[PDB]
């Protein structure tokens, strides 16, 4: 059958499989994520390591299909969240491709929204792909005003 | 005449000035912003004294009449920033209502591009208001895929 169980240490590389995944499939260069690969796996490696990345895994008997991460980042006191100096931050949702008629995103992104809850934490926010977007609105997820720009990169 | 200069611990006061009147002036609510006064004044102070929050000030006769706030928050090594794990963020763009048609708000936002220039960084991001989003899409910026969503707020 299918579990859910929380993630540790040892899916490092998983998490990292995850992520290229997710940006391959949503049209991100395969050389830029090349780029990205030994930087993040050094960013993600201490966060597994003292739970600042946490996050949950779905298995069918014992082999992970799927997974989500989660982060509660440091943010100003907002008018969302206007008690709270912090933000939950939702990223690197995978689904095996051959398991995407189950529930499974659904399900994995409200463990993430539970653990929110017990957390205490008043607000959320996440980057979407133009796959997951439709999914998030459904689950009551809103676009924001958040712009960006290319600096020195 | 209007000079601009960096922001310094002294402008406490300024800064949770100009954060309040950009809320109020894009429709969050009062009651809200007065929520966050308190909390949002003892997250500022301390990050003004170790320059975590940095920024600049226009003033005309030595008179503050706009300023903005800059932040490199820490990040996952991102396909928009592949080797670096962080990211600008700028903050708290006020300008005087009665100054509006000087490009002071421009003038402030090249100041913030360039000081993260400056500072090596690749990529940066904002929350717009609606007032802010013509002249942020004139310099370049791009919506995002972000979106959010109160879990216990
Ligand atoms: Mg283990
Ligand atoms: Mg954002
Ligand atoms: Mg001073
Ligand atoms: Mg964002
Ligand atoms: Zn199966
Ligand atoms: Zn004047």
């Amino acid at each position: 059958g299918m579990e859910c169980r929380p993630l540790c240490i040892d899916d490092l590389e998983l998490v990292c499989r995850h992520r290229e995944a997710m940006f391959r499939e949503a049209g991100r260069d395969a050389l830029t994520l090349a780029a990205m690969q030994d930087p993040f796996r050094d960013w993600l490696l201490p966060r597994l390591a003292d739970g600042s990345y946490f996050g949950w895994v779905m298995e069918e008997g014992g082999a992970p299909l799927a997974g989500i991460g989660l982060m509660v980042i440091e943010w100003p006191p907002h008018p969302s969240h206007p008690l709270q100096d912090k933000r939950g931050y939702i990223l690197n949702l995978y689904v095996d491709p051959s398991h995407r008629e189950r529930g499974i995103g659904q399900a994995l992104m409200n463990r993430a929204e539970a653990e929110f809850a017990e957390r205490g934490i008043a607000f959320a926010v996440l980057h979407a792909t133009e796959m997951g977007q439709p999914l998030y609105a459904r689950m009551g997820w809103s676009p924001t005003t958040e712009m960006s720009k290319p600096i020195a990169g």
